[PDB]
């Protein structure tokens, strides 16, 4: 079966965690599972069109899915939680800086956040290689494939993703909140030189960077997981938490 929105409910502090562009919860589940072993708070949304076939993603939007985030910050509020830490993941990173400006959050986690709407090499094919995953998933044949992935048609859907990562660079000399910019050194989607843009550009008063020298782009799942994970961890617990 396809990956749901996860709620991993402790304590009173929470933990907001945004997925990236054509990922799912699965990608920040196990980073879930060890914010509730350390007795935080966590909620993962999916962005519309996501964990589905692909061809949804073409008929959503970038703006949808920001909404979407929102919307899962709002459900945290709902359902009692008030403080809350924005940590997302690649697209999900941008996603989280641009809503620490339109929500209140303790503190940002940014983890292989792009800065910068380049699509064309690793996203472009990025993206057509999970479509053909997913219709292999589908089970179907090899032919029903190459025929449905040669109608399959992502200029419209890339091209805002790129006007939406460039606007949102403009706004991260707006960031005021306590961050945290994970990245991977050896990242092969993303240039990882836009940690160091995100480092350099957010006027925070409280930040900190980290480099990881042997995972790749989705780094919640790779090999250096538990590092990162105990990273953000010490990132949380120095935060201005009322309880
Ligand atoms: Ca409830
Ligand atoms: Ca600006
Ligand atoms: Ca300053
Ligand atoms: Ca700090």
């Amino acid at each position: 079966k396809l990956p749901k929105p996860f709620f991993f409910e402790e304590g009173k502090r929470a933990v907001l965690l945004l997925h990236g562009f054509t990922g799912n919860s699965s990608d920040v589940r196990q980073l879930g599972r060890f914010l509730q072993k350390k007795g935080y708070t966590s909620y993962a949304p999916q962005y519309e069109g996501h964990a589905a076939p692909p061809d949804e993603i073409l008929k959503s939007s970038p703006f949808v899915w920001f909404k979407d985030a929102l919307d899962g910050y709002d459900y945290l509020v709902e359902q009692g939680y008030d403080e809350i830490v924005v940590a997302g993941l690649s697209l999900g990173g941008d996603f989280a800086l641009k809503l620490s400006l339109n929500r209140d959050v303790k503190g940002i986690v940014t983890m292989c956040a792009p800065m910068g709407g380049k699509t064309e090499g690793a996203i472009y094919e990025g993206f057509l290689e999970y479509a053909r995953n997913f219709k292999k998933y589908e089970g179907k044949d090899q032919e029903t494939i190459d025929n449905e992935m040669d109608h399959f048609k992502p200029t419209e859907t890339l091209k805002e993703l790129s006007e939406a990562l460039d606007t949102i660079k403009e706004q991260v000399d707006e960031v005021l909140d306590p961050i945290l910019v994970i990245q991977a050194e050896n990242d092969n989607m993303i240039d990882p030189q836009s940690a160091n843009y995100i480092y350099d550009h957010v006027d925070s008063d409280d930040k900190n960077i980290k480099w990881y020298s042997e995972s790749g782009h989705v780094i919640t799942i790779d090999k250096e997981k538990e590092q990162v994970f105990e990273d953000i961890y010490q990132f949380l617990e120095s935060l201005d938490w009322s309880e």
